[PDB]
RNA sequence: GGCAGAAUGCUGUAAAACA
């Protein structure tokens, strides 16, 4: 199915251990790039979440952020290190003896690293819930991508309908275009004949006759819109395939615009460029 | 109707507690880029804000910054962890017995992590007003775009009037230059004392007239100014269509300059090219 | 007069509130692009500053940066969160009751986050001074543009005198076209020893004399240097008009080089192309 | 054998001293960059660890973390630095003389870095096992890379088979396209009432056919897929070479698309570009 | 002499204040375009630096970056903001009212941000030394252009020697060409007219083409020693070379002269390709 | 005399006070950054050490470790910045005048950054010997860098011999390729075409010869290996100069691949890019 | 108009680069 490369997904899980929030953002990119902002406590989950991301997403820069705020009140009571505190007090008394003046601060002893440390919580139980929330976030992310992808497909199918209409309007002027093609070649034949001892006369006519195929340019445009409809229903990653198709649309419209056949044909040729330009806008953020 | 691609809208809301400001900027771009700088608390508004913006704007580098200024005075009172504070004080008194000296600092106990924190935020109600301000800011942003859009349209229309005047001037000058060549050619024959063959002079003068015939270029230029006037009345965005029309304008001006032989016609062609360049400069800012 | 596109202006203002610095720098550009890097407190000045910049300037890549350095101490007494400071005192007092001993350091409460809110500034009287500094910086920027522009005008006029000198040299080293081809044909036909008709041969000499005659090309070169002098004295924007004029200068030099039949003319054509190239380089710096 | 730049490997050793864990993770990178998260006890092993990894590996970003968990008995209690403590007391007394007031806080002396530091064991025997454990991790790392690289090689081979199929399809379609295009071009001249020498016209038709013939491009594509198979069969460092081969693939496909006439050839060129893009995506993750 | 538009030059000036590294990098360009990445402290030097560079270079896209690494110890001695300290003391006194206890610590006031900030550096004598390094870097930059332009000059002179050899080879066949031109003139006359004959005589003969080629070679040799900006002048000379050789390429008499003309065209194309990257 | 950014130098100094070991290690970096592991006894030597190291080095991440083993016979003292220590006390006294209370903690003055600093003028007997040991260690570190960079120079020059081999290899294929194109073209015209019509065969071959003419790229490649040899003997910091040279190497190598019409040349141009990639990897280690 | 392709604009590349 058609998918977009700009989606936002968010999930949050709460419990006695605390609250953990998963956030996922996507921006357009040629390849798949994953950047993580995991907390230091759960730094060990990076390979697993990276594999989970790469297993479902196929293109676009992805930013994943995990915020973990433990419940301090629900945490176990802090335990006082009896031996470590006693060691510091005896050591601090020695410094008082050398300096002959001192005042032990009881809070400063408690603030020392190690002493008065809370018991470590069971991170293994939290990891499973966090991974479940990550899977839910991936599901929401894919749903958001698909929801916006349908909008892009509708916009592109709207533009492609206009391209066929513009081809029909240009085909309405074929009797005038065919008359113009003859005059382009007839004038060149006699213009070169007026010039004397001019070589490569046949080369000019042969090259010129190849570059006035207005009928063939419309056929290729009509063949691309038929194919572009088929590309949109491939159910695979067609983001890049459409990007290479837009270059073929650009190639045909560029040659048609430079013809300058007629005032009314020029308006349609300008419109073809506009439709392709608008169509190329949507292809940028398709996956 | 038409809109400028650069604008600036700022809206500030003074709620019961705190205040928020919505700021929008826009710069010229070939596609639509929407960059958001939302605060940490309201980071989840991006999908809602992005949808509400991409549905009203077509092109430009739109940057939206939401600045949240909480009222600490009106903020919820910090909750004091009585049990955690009591645990530290009793443990501090344990050190005091062994140290035999020292006084517990009341501020130091409060400075301990987890003793005091903001228990409640209640951001669901305050986020509704912020989103409501966004709809107001977009309306001002669109009006700012349309206000500057009219100046661009007026400038483009003035330059189009100048283009029509220059075309009329060239058309007026053309017959005199056509007659000037005939007098100069016969003068050289008279100066060379050579009697040209019958119908050779008439045949030769046809080639020069074809060389200096710019009627088709002027007709195409008038058709292009009429088409540009029609385009400027369209409700859809016309930045790309006008930018493509300027290419046809440039083609006609280049052909006129190339086929020019008189100083006055060359000066008029240069004036046409200057007018087209000014038109394109104004077009770059059109939606 | 004419103004260079690249310039640099800087202006610093001091006061009891602090220091502010305006820096404006521009470089060559096809159109007018203005990028503003304003401080956070003064982001609301962007529309006014942009309007003034666009009013004063025609084209360039102008970038304006405002550096704001508020004084740390201002507005008399420091702004204190009275509720938060009082709230911590009550909480600290409760800790004293349990421990029966303690003291509250005033700086400890001041160092508490939120108690010392960001110092309030008027931000309205300072805006007038900043806008006045912006106007002064615009005056300096325009003066610097005009000073550099006068040097560019001298360089262009020096090369224009070179073009007139080269045209004089060509008109003196150019032999009589009718006589030059007559002598060349006679010698070549002397080997053939057969002449179809002397009467018809003389007619073709005059008709095809203009093919190799460069008198017409030289007159247009002399007409353009007179026009280029006139363009340099206009009050409007001149860079675009002169840039399109150099195309006409190059058009004549190419035709003069191709039509050249003598080494002196060809060497002069190269010299003309060098002078035009040197003259075209300076025009790229004129707005 | 071909290897990948993304792999994982973990090794742990259990002993009476404690438990040490080695973790290696690789992410694709242009060059080799090594980051080490080593404990303070084994910080001196970084130059030894870095040399072993840089010698065995060639490319990719590698992050190696050594998780050292000593036993309670193996932990060394903090030892007071009496020599350093007495120096600070003398240093503090010098400042007291300048101020004539103040008292030295005994805890503040202890909190000074280096005064209260745990004794460091020899750990020479323990580190000897760590290096052997690290060498085991590196041995499994290469094996881990090789298994992952086999899938990439299989994918690249499948896409190369698709490329060969597309090339043979284009070669099958081409002669009919060439035959019809020549027939259409000569018929176009007849409709324009242009009479040309058959010998001269036929010579121009042959040269134009050589201009629009794509046999050489397909031959180059076949040679490129054969060389790609050889490169895959090569031994080491076939990432960047293979990427350059993909650049050549893209060049040939772009030439084929630009020189194409029929819609089928254009569709085949689009398919070739899609296959080359997928190969580039896979190859970006190859050492 | 000949200057190549691509070069690199680096100079580092070191001192008690820190370091300052100038890194000029240049590639090809039709005109002179300079881009600067200056540190925030020395961004005001752009007009002075830009003027200095524009006066010593003629073409190329120059990218000059100044890297400033100020020293921590180079900062001035601390000064006391008496206005800010007094405000903090009054602010501290307010808290003492509610608490009705406590003593303000003088050092804690000094530890507050902004009350003992160091004096700003002069940044005036430093800029004088930085501009001295820029002047030196340009001298190194020019040498890097000249040491690369000598190779291009040698290649162009080699191609010019090849062109002279080809011209001599063509001149060795002058009587054969002269006979061919007479037959061509008679053939058109005997076909029957005057319209075609007059322009045929107007066309440049082969000997004049070779003389113009030799004159172009001599002028190119002089230009390579002109000792100024000769990139565009050499490009125009190559255009003239192409215009002269097109006649020989078009004319067909025999295999040897055709091969010599093809060699001349290839040599002129190589010269033109190598000219594009000379300042 | 190329210096590499990876080196190691250890120097031990023995005296009556004990044994002091200076170790210096360097790792690749874009700029110069120094980290010190001085014991707190000699912590005040950090500014002088940093000044000397930044004076004698240009680029690279440098880690310096000093191990000090004092003896009971000799006792040292902490070097203090007397000028700054007295200034802080004077400033504190001024604050005491306004507050009319307070006391100065001696440890607070010492903890102030810059107070625990040393200068070369005021150094102990041991400190001067430590500084001399550091000078010797830095000289040995420079020697190690020079002798490690000699290996890098050999590695790079080995690749440069490959580049000249590829350049002379392509130069032999070029006369064969152009000659082979002649046979292929006349084979097509050998069917029923008399190629002796004007010079279409020769003009096409001339046009083809100018399209595939890679002589300009090969000469610039050869002129860049001559200059790269001289850069490797400049006896200065040429790490960045070589990096810019490789960009010029890749610029000509990639253009050679593009203009190539034969598979052998393209396979050679791929080899040129690989040699550049191998050289680029070593250049990252060059100071 | 960094180098180069096709014919203002679009691709390849330096760019897994430089801010």
């Amino acid at each position: 199915m058609i998918r977009s490369m700009t989606a936002y997904a968010r999930r949050e899980i709460k419990g006695e251990w605390g609250s953990a929030t998963w956030e996922m953002r996507s921006v357009n990119q040629r390849y798949l790039e994953t950047y993580f902002r995991l907390p230091e406590q759960f730094r060990s989950l990076e390979p697993v979440v990276r594999e989970r991301i790469r297993s479902r997403l196929t293109r676009g820069k992805v930013e994943c952020t995990l915020r973990y705020e433990p419940d301090v009140s629900a945490q176990g009571e802090l335990i006082l290190n009896e031996k470590l505190a006693k060691q510091l007090v005896t050591a601090a008394n020695w410094v008082k003896m050398q300096s002959d003046e001192g005042e032990i601060n009881p809070v400063d002893i408690l603030r020392w690293p190690g002493v008065m440390a809370a018991q470590e919580q069971d991170l293994d139980a939290i990891a499973a819930e966090i991974l479940a929330a990550l899977d839910g976030t991936l599901d929401d992310f894919i749903v958001a991508r698909e929801t916006e992808g349908q909008a892009l497909k509708a916009l592109i199918e709207q533009r492609l309908e206009g391209v066929t209409a513009e081809v029909v309007k240009v085909r309405s002027h074929m009797p005038e275009i065919l008359q113009w093609q003859r005059e382009r070649l007839v004038a060149k034949l006699e213009d070169a004949q007026v010039q004397l001892e001019n070589n490569r006369l046949e080369q000019e006519l042969v090259l010129l006759a190849q570059r006035i195929d207005v009928a063939e340019e419309l056929d290729r445009l009509e063949a691309h819109v038929k194919e572009t409809y088929n590309i949109l229903k491939k159910k695979e990653a067609v983001g890049r395939r459409l990007d290479f198709m837009m270059q073929e649309f650009n190639r045909e419209s560029n040659t048609l615009a430079s013809k300058s056949i007629n005032a009314e044909v020029t308006n349609s040729a300008i419109e073809l460029k506009v439709l392709i330009e608008q169509m190329r806008e949507q292809i940028q953020n398709i996956e």
